[PDB]
């Protein structure tokens, strides 16, 4: 039905509307996030890592913070925006906060994980810094877990970069 992430629409931390098609014709990173939560520092290192090592190559990394996993994410955007560039130093895009999961997940949400299942084909996030790696065509290719390394999401970026 839905063929790609470019058939959603979705809000920057500041509320108004993402140009997201910018990023057609090259692959992604998305996760959700959480400022409060024990993958937040490795989870927002890996994602500057990435990001930072395959910008040129037209390569992102969006951010969606989401506070169902332990109310780990209780600040409002700005808040967000401001604690995760002075500790990160995160120059990619946050997205204003949704829920991932039930009756009020993100419709994107509900297309990435019905497209790649986690454990036992359940599709429900499990918990903050999960990620979606998504191809050229705008198609979810791979669900990482928390905590997920740098090495581990290569073994899979890396083969999809090279092609097309």
């Amino acid at each position: 039905a839905a063929s790609s992430i470019f058939d959603f629409e979705v809000l920057d931390a500041d509320h108004k509307p993402y140009n997201l098609v910018q990023h057609k014709g090259s692959p992604l990173l998305i996760y959700n996030v959480a400022s409060k939560c024990g993958y937040t520092k490795g989870g927002y290192e890996t994602a500057t890592t990435l990001y930072n090592k395959y910008k040129s190559q037209g390569f992102t990394v969006l951010a969606f913070p989401c506070n169902q996993f332990g109310g780990q994410e209780p600040g409002n955007e700005e808040e967000i925006k401001e604690f995760v560039c002075t500790k990160f130093k995160a120059e990619f895009p946050i997205m204003a906060k949704i829920n991932v999961n039930g009756e009020n997940a993100h419709p994107l949400y509900e297309y990435m994980k019905k497209t790649k299942p986690g454990i036992l084909k359940t599709k429900a996030i499990k918990w903050n810094f999960t990620s979606f790696l998504i191809d050229r065509d705008g198609v979810p290719v791979e669900r990482f877990s928390p905590g997920a390394s740098v090495k581990d999401i290569e073994k899979k970026l890396i083969p999809l970069l090279e092609s097309t």
